[PDB]
C-alpha cells in the first residue's frame, strides 16, 4: 500500500489507458479523482471504482476549456482533496495534412494537449510543494519523438509536454516532486492491426495495463529518483 | 553559388543571428526577403544588404498578428517572389517559475516560437512542392532539449517546434523539401546583452569550450543546411553550442 | 510477487546496486543466482541472501575472463538453473585523459564492461527464447549518454551497451523476451571532489541516490507487468540528465 | 579555403564515402592523407587525387593491428606531416544473429569500429592541443542510435563511437578541437551493391524519400564540420539519413 493517504488526479479517466491507470493507483492504496467530460460518464467512473472495492470520486471537466478547469478546482477545493498524483492522460486529435489543416485544428491540439499540462500543473503544484511531496506524470506519444505524418499539431504538442516537463522537474526537485512523461506506442483502446503490428519488434499492440504499470511505477516512493525523463512503452517500435 | 536561383525568406532579418543568416544565404548568392517589425528597419536591412551587392528585400511582418501574416505573402506574391528556403528566425522569451507564470507569459511565448512555425510553413510549402525543391529550416534552442528551469513556457514550445519538423519531414520529404531546426546554445546577441555579469559567468560555467558562440555559428550551420549538398539531412536537429549540451 | 519460479543471475550481486538488485528480484520471490570473483565473496552473498530467507545461489564468476565464464556455465548447467532473468551488472573504471591512456586501460573497459554483456547474453538467450520469455538488463550509466572528461574508455563502453541492447531486442522481441539498459547517475554506494562538485551542480535537488533506487527499476522492467517495454534506457540520475 | 594549410587524415580513403571525404576536403583547400589496406590502394588513390589535382599521399594501414598503426605515424612523421583533421570512415560489418556469433565476428567489429577511434585518436590529438586547433569526425552509422537485428556488434561499436566522442569532446573543448559524429543511413557503397534487388526495395520503405544517399552526402556533412565556421559544434551527431531516423 505505498500509496495510502496520496490523492491522484487522472484526467480522462473513464475508460482505456486513464481508467487502468486509476485502477493501477488504487491498487496501491491511493484516492483517485477521475474526470469526463459529461457527468453521466463521471458517474460511471465512480460507481465502477466504488464497485472495484476503491475510494474513488467522479467529477466533471474539459482540460480544453479554462472555465471548466476554474470549476472544477473550486469543486475539489470545496471537497477538500489535495492533489499529490497529476496524471495528465485527456487529449484530442485533429489530424491534416499541414497544407490543408485549419488554424482551429491547429490551435485545438496545441491548446488541448500541450496548454492543459500548464493550466493543470499549475494549479496543482503548490499543494505538492507544501506537504514537499508529489507526482506530475503525462501521457505522451511515441509520434511526439518519432514525428508522424498528418500530425504536426499532434507531434508539436506531444513534443512540447516533454520540453515543458524536463523544465519544470528543475524547479520542482528541491520539494521532492518529480515530473516525468510515459509515451505510448500503439495501445488497443480493424486489421490493419495485423499491418500495424509488423512495424512494432514485439509483432503485437500493446494494452492499456501496460502505460498503467508503468504511470504506476514513476507515481511510486520508488522512483523518487526518476525525473525530467521520458519511458516509452512501445514494444520497441521506438528506442531513445 | 548553389543558391543563385533561390529566395530565401528570413524572419527578424534585422540583426544578430537573423542578420548573419541573410548575410550567409546572400553570399551563396540566394535573393534574400528579409522581414523586420517596422518600415524603417525593414528598410535599413534591404539598404544594408543591397550595400554589399546583394539582392535583397525588406518588407514589415509580425509574425503574432494573422493579419500581418496575411499581407506579407500578398505583398510578396504580387512582388513575383516565391520563396525556396525559409528560416524561421522569429521567438521571444517571457520567463517566470511555472507557478506564477502568467496566462499571456504562456501563450506569448507558444504562439510567437511555435505557432508561428506552423503559420510560415503553411504559406511557403505550396510553391516549394510545385517546383520540387524546399529547405525549411527553424532556430530552436538548446533548452528545447536539455530543459532550463524558469522557461517551461519557452522549452515546451522549443520542443515543440522539432515535433513539428519531424512530422512536417515525412510529409514534404518526396518532394525534396527538408526540415530541420538549428538549436543555438549561447551565443552573443541583443538578447544575451541583457543578461547580468553573474548570469554570464553561471552559463559560463556549463560550455567546455569556454567560448560564448557568434551569430555566425548559427548562420553557418543555417547555410549549410539550406544549401543543396545537404538533401539528403532532414528532420534533425543540429545543436550548435560549443558542447553544452551533446544529442 | 510475479517472480515465483523465475530465475534470476545478477552478476557482481556480492555489494552495492548489485546486491540491492538481488535483494528486490528475492523479495518477489525470484530465486537469485549472485555471482562475485572470489568464492569468499560468492559465499558471503549466499549465506547473507539465505539469511534473510530467500533462495539464492553465490558462484564464482569473472566477466572479463572467457574461461571463467565457460566454467560458470557449465556450472549453472550441471545445477540444473535456467536462466529468465539475466541483470548485466558487474564492471569496471580505468580513468584517465584518453591521451595518456593505455592500451591495456581502454582494452580492459571495453572488454569487461561492453563484449560481457555479448558474452552473458548469447549463454542465456537459448533458454530464454525455448520458454517464450525472458528479461535481459544491463546497468549502464549517464556517461555513456552524457559523456565525462577522463573516461573515454568508460563512456563508449557503456553507450555500446545501449547500442547492443537496441539492436537485440529486435531479435528477441517476437519471443517476448525483453532487453533495455537502466542507466544509473550517482548513487551512494569515497568520492571525490568534482563527484561532489557535479551532485551539487548537475542534479537539481543536489541529492546523491541510493542503491535501492536502481533496484526497483531493473525490478520493474524485469516483471511481467513492463512486458512492453524493450530497447529502452530508464534513466535513474535525479534529473542530472534528461533524454 | 578555410582549410589552406591544413592536414586532413582520411583511414579508408580508397573509395566511396573516404574518397568522397578525401576529395571534399582537398576543395577547401586541405592536404589529404588517405589509407589503405595495400599498397597498390593506397597508389591508386594518391595517383586519382593528384591527377584531379590534389596535394595528397596515400599510405598502408591495417588498423585492426597496433603494429601497423604505429608503423603509420612513424611514416608521416617522417614526412613532415602533422594532421589537424582526423576522419575515421575505417570499419567492417560482420553481421550475424547475436546468439550464434563467434567471437571472431564479435571483436573484429568492435576492433575495426570502435576501438581504431581511440587508437587513431591518440596519436594526433597531441599536436592538435599544441597547435590550439583540430577536428575529429567519426563516421558512425544509423544503426547506432536506432538499433539493428543482426547487427549487435556493429550497432554495439557504432553507438561506443557516439559515446568516445562525446566523451573526448569534454577533453579537448578548451584548446579549440571540435570531435563529433557524421552518421550515415543508406547510402550507395559497395556493400550497398552486395543487396539484393528485394533487400534495397525494402529498405526504401523506411526512408520517407524514398531516396538511397551518396556518398557526396556524407562527404558534404563531414566537410562542414571540418570547416572553420564549424568552430562551435562539438560533441554532436550528425544523422545524414533522409529522415530515416530523427533524433
Amino acid at each position: 500500500m505505498s500509496l495510502n493517504e496520496k490523492v491522484a488526479l487522472v484526467t480522462g479517466a473513464s475508460r482505456g489507458i486513464g481508467f487502468e491507470v486509476a485502477h493501477a493507483l488504487a491498487s496501491k492504496g491511493a484516492t483517485v479523482v477521475g474526470t469526463a467530460t459529461s457527468q453521466a460518464s463521471a458517474e460511471k467512473f465512480e460507481n465502477s471504482m466504488k464497485e472495484k472495492g476503491f475510494k474513488a470520486r467522479g467529477l466533471v471537466l474539459n482540460i480544453s476549456d479554462i472555465e471548466s478547469i476554474q470549476n472544477f478546482f473550486a469543486e475539489i477545493k470545496a471537497e477538500n482533496l489535495a492533489i499529490d498524483i497529476l496524471v495528465n492522460n485527456a487529449g484530442i486529435t485533429r489530424d491534416n495534412l499541414m497544407m490543408r489543416m485549419s488554424e482551429d485544428e491547429w490551435q485545438s491540439v496545441i491548446n488541448t494537449n500541450l496548454s492543459s499540462i500548464f493550466r493543470m500543473s499549475k494549479e496543482c503544484v503548490r499543494g505538492m510543494m507544501k506537504k514537499r511531496w508529489g507526482r506530475i506524470i503525462s501521457i505522451g506519444s511515441v509520434v511526439g519523438s518519432a514525428g508522424n505524418p498528418g500530425q504536426t499539431n499532434y507531434c508539436a504538442a506531444k513534443a512540447g509536454v516533454i520540453g515543458f516537463s524536463k523544465s519544470l522537474a528543475y524547479e520542482v526537485a528541491s520539494r521532492n516532486i518529480t515530473v516525468n512523461v510515459v509515451a505510448p506506442g500503439f495501445i488497443a483502446t480493424d486489421e490493419q492491426k495485423s499491418f500495424i503490428a509488423t512495424k512494432i519488434p514485439s509483432g503485437q499492440i500493446g494494452e492499456p495495463k501496460d502505460i498503467a504499470a508503468a504511470v504506476a511505477f514513476l507515481a511510486s516512493e520508488e522512483a523518487k529518483y526518476i525525473t525530467g525523463q521520458t519511458l516509452h512503452v512501445n514494444g520497441g517500435m521506438y528506442m531513445a
